[PDB]
């Protein structure tokens, strides 16, 4: 089984280490994100990783099937659509996730690509505003890191 | 034709651009690499894209066929070994290779893999250390970074 490691840094307080292994025929996602604010903030791979720019040359989600912006449950999403992680009250989010959609091998492999956690929440698509298709209108990027390869 | 970046920064004023592409059978790797002593620094893919710990959790060379540490031009090499760049009295150095073991797509992939620049120099394997058919005695690690999917 494959497995990655991503380390999240960027132009705020907000750091974290994101674990992700192939299990069964599923991606499983883990890990703990500090210094966000209490809430939900939008947590989604990206198609680049590329960080000569800080997150913004991480480009848009990861949508190598040419789909709407989504829910993860939901068949319309992006490949990359990992929905909301939530903060608690002390501003750390811990996540648990077993995705089908992100590939850690294959055409359709995020290897090398970056995952980046938001200012805002992810509206899923349903919120009603220009960007809630597009990007789920989650606003900027606190930080991001590429998917690396590790033991 | 996949293009692939690095961004260079570890604990050290040391920091860079890397920039990998297929080109014709063999892969492009350019870019500087600033803030270096004089002289010559050893330069490799290792084999984690794992900052975790530093630039310690890239692990060693990448050697996917189980050669010892060389040239870039020997036969006897680590896929990941790509000799010394050379950094001017102004501390900055300029990459302009081509190698034929460093690839972006199939089983060698480098993509979520790690480039390390070092210390000390790179004794291509014939220093005579006892790390010289290891890592070429090239000591510390002064920054590194993922090497990750770009336009
Ligand atoms: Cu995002
Ligand atoms: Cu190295
Ligand atoms: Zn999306
Ligand atoms: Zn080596």
């Amino acid at each position: 089984a494959i497995h990655a490691v991503c380390v999240l840094k960027g132009d705020s307080p907000v750091t974290g280490t994101i674990h992700l292994k192939e299990e069964g025929d599923m991606v499983t996602v883990t890990g703990e994100i500090t210094g966000l604010t209490p809430g939900k903030h939008g947590f989604h791979v990206h198609e680049f990783g590329d960080n000569t720019n800080g997150c913004t040359s991480a480009g848009g989600h990861f949508n190598p099937h040419g789909k709407e912006h989504g829910a993860p449950e939901d068949e319309n999403r992006h490949a990359g659509d990992l929905g909301n992680v939530v903060a608690g009250e002390d501003g750390k989010a811990v996540i648990n996730m077993k995705d089908k959609l992100v590939k850690l091998t294959g055409p359709d492999s995020v290897i090398g690509r970056t995952l980046v956690v938001h200012v805002d929440e992810d509206d899923l698509g349903r919120g009603g505003h220009e960007q809630s298709k597009i990007t789920g209108n989650a606003g900027g990027r606190l930080a991001c890191g590429v998917i690396g390869i590790t033991k």
